[PDB]
């Protein structure tokens, strides 16, 4: 629909950038193609496609309309075979916006190397959950998005913290708009498991080893969340929704120009959600606000400032799991899915907030520079009280552990990078060079010395959480941890022939962790990056990448000698084939990957049998582990109204003991989610369903009262979802979502501190959405 343009004649390069902006559309173009060329003037209210061909008049170019992207090209009479992955300069550094694409496959993405590339162009397993996928399945937080993310297994620590695995590993790398956060432990990390989706265009998950832009992190994967941007045309919606267990949500999103010319633009969102739950006596109020303003200092320099806020506020939180596996006499416990061991007042409230500014400049070069500044806060207030231990006892009584942890972590980040193309041996390549700095400071108080508390409860079977609240007494501890990370990085993308692209780069990294433990330091550590993409035909490419990452170890990870283990480190070896159909409306990938870990913390049984250095008392051992597996995935259009996302992932991870590790992550998993838009009489109806399956998973847990190790098994199971929306009116729709249709009763945690957690029983969600 109709847009307000003002782009005067200039370098086609600039004109294309100016365009991408005025139109909220990503423009991809070949730098060597547009180099000596100028646009014709465009002026006024126009439709973005009239507009573009008017602009290109006289330049000899053609436009390929691709949703939220347009790619420009300038055909010759000549053309000796086509260069499908030719170097392309882009107008949005974060990639193609997914909102309004109507699609479940992404557009372009910068998750891997900071270069704007397509999933076919990127030599790494890259899976995205698009904006509309999130709308259709009602994924309102990152837990739901992970649950629907191909290749990811979401398991429960407690009611207020989930765990995400990829490829054998716990993910602990998160980014916001491609700025890594610090996630060292749950101190720094408050509220990552919980981020609301109201403020995001999309979540993008790079699986493998992602040190190139994470810097220091875990193996498995990064999870990168892209914030919603403002727009040149005005628009918004209000949403209301109502679900199982008095789960009520509302959301408001408003976007547009704030001045007559549109040189300042803004977007604002607020979402509030108060829900009870199938678990007895648990509730959770979440609140979120978001504000972003964009200012154009001039057609080629943009300033952005913005803040975000989310408070996650529960009652009846638990510490670890929903109930204890064994009872006092060591039999397995059997309890309703409603069983909730947290106490009534028990709460792990976690809050997050960010203030950020960026500046982005187009060098008349075709180069573009970007400075990113961040202030983030991750805070928690955790008066936890839960039944814990081998309970009930034969007389049905039980015992509560109760501790209190309050704390806050402030981070500041500076990130600056430069991106552009360059000729080498007659051909066009591109480059990112960037540098980064983060300082984050955790401070906190723990309380464990309870004064005059009677922690017994008389009735376990009817546990209600109805126990008193203790006297926390005085702080037992002050936390003071400072982490400081400095990185510099470079990736070059070489267009060697018309079918081969070579990726060469890496990151040098400096990591210091300071405070109440002995200083942890790593200086000048190099993280290599090698990738290659070979085109086979118009449709298929093969690729291979060697990628790396390390994390200095937590400080309690010392050895026999009382020395900290060398950093937890891994390389991902990946080879695969990616296919691209229907002009990038549909994407397929099949990958084989291996992950070699070195220095993986490991108990040290022989020592810990009987410590002998008085210096340490529980030492670890730095071992090796290996992940072997493969992955297949598909996303996008199976047919005109018909959209899917699906994947199959197989893995086994072994450590040096030879034994299987991460045995709770299933060895085999599968996801398919789909919806269909009817045409003709019923073109206002959208239907959808999906399923998720995983094979066997187990834990080894020690039965203390009987003194034996037992295996606990979750037999393979399916989860089915269904979904329908009807667009009653131009401005108004009603959807229903039904989740876990066959009410499969299954487990999301067995073994975490000898406890267990059930996954959600059948739940419904109803909602209307109104678009102004
Ligand atoms: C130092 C702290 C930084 C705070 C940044 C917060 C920014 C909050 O700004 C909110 C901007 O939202 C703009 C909403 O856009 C709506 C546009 O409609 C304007 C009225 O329309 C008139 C006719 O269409
Ligand atoms: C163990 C409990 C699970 C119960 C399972 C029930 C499954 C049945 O699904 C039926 C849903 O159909 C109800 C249709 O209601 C229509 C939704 O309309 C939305 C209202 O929009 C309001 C406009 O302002």
């Amino acid at each position: 629909q109709e847009v307000e343009f003002d782009i005067p004649p200039q370098a086609l390069g600039s004109a294309l950038q100016e365009f991408g902006r005025q139109a909220d559309i990503q423009v991809l173009y070949r730098p060597e193609e547009v180099r000596n060329k100028r646009s014709s003037a465009i002026k006024g209210k126009l439709e973005p496609n009239q507009a573009i061909t008017e602009l290109l008049r006289g330049t000899g170019a053609s436009v390929d309309f691709q949703g939220n992207a347009i790619t420009i090209s300038v055909a010759e009479a000549a053309d000796s075979s086509v260069d499908l992955g030719a170097t392309m300069i882009t107008s949005n550094q974060l990639g193609t916006i997914t909102e309004d694409s109507g699609s479940y496959t992404p557009g372009t993405i910068a998750t891997a190397t900071r270069l704007v590339l397509t999933p076919r162009e990127t030599p790494q397993s890259i899976t995205v959950v698009t904006r509309q996928n999130m709308d259709d399945f009602g994924l309102n937080n990152i837990d739901d998005v992970m649950r629907h993310t191909p290749g990811i297994t979401v398991s429960a620590y407690d009611t207020d913290r989930n765990n995400y695995y990829a490829r054998g590993f716990s993910i602990n790398n998160f980014q916001y708009d491609g700025i890594p956060s610090t996630a060292r432990n749950v101190g720094y990390s408050a509220g990552n498991t919980l981020s609301d989706m109201a403020i995001y265009d999309r979540v993008e998950v790079l699986k493998g080893a992602t040190g190139l832009l994470t810097g220091a992190g875990s193996l498995g994967a990064t999870i990168n969340l892209i914030r919603k941007k403002p727009t040149h045309e005005f628009k918004g919606h209000v949403e209301l929704g109502a679900g199982s267990w008095d789960n009520y949500r509302s959301e408001l999103d408003v976007s547009g120009p704030l001045t007559e010319s549109g040189n300042v633009r803004g977007r604002a969102v607020a979402a509030y959600q108060d829900k009870h739950s199938f678990m007895d006596h648990y509730e959770r109020k979440t609140s979120v606000y978001y504000g972003i303003l964009e200012f154009d200092l001039n057609p080629d320099t943009m300033l952005t400032v913005g803040a975000d806020y989310q408070d996650n506020d529960p009652k009846g939180s638990g510490w670890s799991g929903s109930f204890p596996l064994f009872d006092s006499q060591g039999n397995r416990n059997d309890v309703s899915r409603s069983f909730n061991n947290g106490a009534k007042w028990s709460s792990w409230e976690q809050y997050t907030r960010t203030v950020f500014a960026n500046l982005e400049h187009n060098f008349a070069n075709g180069w573009v520079g970007k400075v990113q500044l961040d202030h983030k806060i991750n805070g928690y207030h955790a008066p936890l009280g839960a039944i814990m231990g081998d309970w009930p006892a034969p007389d049905n009584s039980a015992k509560i552990v109760a501790q209190k942890y309050t704390g806050e972590t402030k981070s500041n980040s500076l990130d600056i990078y430069l991106t552009g193309p360059f000729q080498f041996l007659g051909r066009e390549h591109e480059l990112v060079v960037g540098t980064s700095a983060s300082f984050s400071h955790w401070e906190g108080k723990s309380y464990w010395n309870l004064r005059n508390y009677d922690n017994t409860t008389d009735d376990f079977i009817n546990w209600d959480g109805d126990i008193g609240k203790p006297d926390w007494g005085t702080p037992s501890q002050y936390i003071d941890d400072k982490t400081r990370q400095l990185g510099s990085y470079m990736t070059a993308r070489f267009n060697v022939t018309d079918d081969l692209n070579l990726f060469l780069g890496g990151r040098v990294v400096d990591y210091r962790v300071t405070g109440l433990n002995p200083t942890i330091r790593e200086s000048g550590r190099f993280i290599p990056y090698v990738g290659a993409v070979y085109d086979l035909n118009d449709t298929y490419s093969v690729y291979a990448s060697y990628t790396d990452i390390f994390m200095p170890q937590d400080s309690w990870y010392r050895d026999s000698s009382n020395k900290l283990l060398e950093p937890d480190e891994g390389q991902n070896y990946e080879i695969g084939i990616k296919g691209e159909y229907l002009d990038g409306r549909l994407n397929t990938s099949l990958a084989y990957f291996e992950i070699h870990e070195e220095n993986r913390a490991e108990e040290d049984a022989l020592y810990n049998s009987k410590p002998t250095n008085p210096a340490i008392t529980y030492a670890y051992k730095g071992i090796k582990a290996k992940t072997k597996g493969y992955e297949a995935e598909i996303s996008g259009e199976l047919a005109p109204g018909w959209q899917v996302q699906a994947g199959y992932t197989h893995k086994i991870i072994r450590d040096d003991s030879g034994k299987k590790v991460s045995t709770w992550e299933p060895q085999d998993q599968l996801s398919l989610y789909t919806s269909y838009k009817f045409k003709g009489a019923l073109d206002k109806l959208t239907v959808g369903g999906g399923a998720r399956w995983q094979g066997k998973s187990w834990q080894m847990v020690y039965n203390n009262p009987r003194s034996r190790w037992e295996k606990f098994s979750q037999e393979d199971y399916w989860l089915v979802d269904l979904m329908a929306r009807y667009q009653i009116t131009d401005k108004l729709s009603a959807s229903v979502n039904v989740n876990n249709v066959f009410d499969k009763t299954y487990y999301t945690n067995i073994g975490f501190y000898t406890s267990a957690s059930y996954g959600d029983p059948r739940n419904l969600m109803f909602s209307t959405r109104w678009d102004f």
